[PDB]
């Protein structure tokens, strides 16, 4: 309850400052691969062999796995700079403006912009600006920069809309059988956005494209974590909304999937994470 994490648009001047500045220091210390790395490592253990579903999405575990993605890498920056927290992007707002790409968050001094189409869509604004950032590619080897190409697709011209959001939360069931891509009336399915998709947190992704575009490599892009916030807030949301509502499955789902079952990489279990407050953070809106 102590740690709050605040809307982007929120952030003083030195607050976005000093983010920026740990996020650079985990980076040189060589923490921050390690984000990328079990990121990609979860996607590719599936559950069961065989399955789409992985570790980390495709299924009822992607919400509280990126919860305790989002803990731990908040531990990191804690252990750099102890005022610091992990803000959330309300990608939903951006999209009432006339050009979402004109968002704050886009700034030089803490994201940077849009990918340079001269450059095949390289980033060169901001921190983390090709020359100054590097980035690997799924493999595990150097990339040579971080790429964004915002709306430019034909499936998502448009960020999700607080409509979209209201719609998801209004859903009564945390996940339903067969705790996949085709769940139907599912908050985790609408939330991850695969039916009619892409929509919200799928939807994202495909928007601001570049390593955000592809799942393995997203994390390379800091906004990845900024995204995953907002996340991680609507299921906070939906939690105090649906409070006699849990999470499902409670068992007899894939091996990986259930309640009580570590979450490849780690022996966490979505049980260890249902309580957002109790891993000792807040979002300011509960405030
Ligand atoms: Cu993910």
């Amino acid at each position: 309850k102590y740690r709050v994490r605040k809307n982007v648009l929120h952030l003083t001047d030195t607050e976005k400052r000093d983010f920026v500045r740990t996020v650079l220091i985990l980076k040189e210390k060589g923490i921050y691969d390690r984000y990328i790395a079990w990121h990609g490592a979860a996607g590719k253990f599936h559950t069961p062999p065989g399955s789409d579903r992985n570790a980390a999405h495709m299924s009822s575990a992607f919400l509280p796995w990126h919860r305790e993605y989002l803990l731990r890498f908040e531990r990191d920056l804690q252990s750099i700079n102890p005022e610091v927290t992990l803000p959330y992007w309300e990608w939903e707002t951006d999209a009432q403006m006339q050009d979402p790409s004109q968002s704050q968050i886009w700034s030089a001094d803490f994201m940077g912009g849009n990918g340079n189409p001269i450059k095949d869509f390289i980033v060169d604004t901001g921190p983390f600006a090709a020359g100054r950032w590097t980035t690997i590619d799924e493999q595990g080897n150097p990339s040579g920069g971080l790429k964004r190409n915002f709306g430019a697709t034909k499936e998502a011209p448009t960020l999700p809309t607080r409509d979209d959001v209201l719609n998801a939360l209004k859903i009564t069931q945390y996940d339903t059988p067969p705790w996949d891509m085709t769940s139907q009336n599912s908050f985790r399915n609408q939330l991850e956005g695969f039916i009619n998709g892409p929509q919200l947190h799928n939807r994202v992704h495909r928007w601001v494209g570049g390593q955000m575009g592809v799942f393995p490599t997203a994390p390379n892009d800091p906004v990845f974590f900024l995204h995953h916030a907002n996340v991680d807030r609507i299921w906070a949301v939906w939690q105090i909304i649906h409070r006699n509502q849990n999470y499902q499955p409670m068992k007899n789902g894939p091996f990986g999937q259930n309640f009580r079952d570590p979450m490849y990489p780690w022996n966490t279990t979505p049980e260890d994470v249902m309580n957002h407050r109790k891993l000792g953070y807040v979002y300011d809106i509960e405030l």
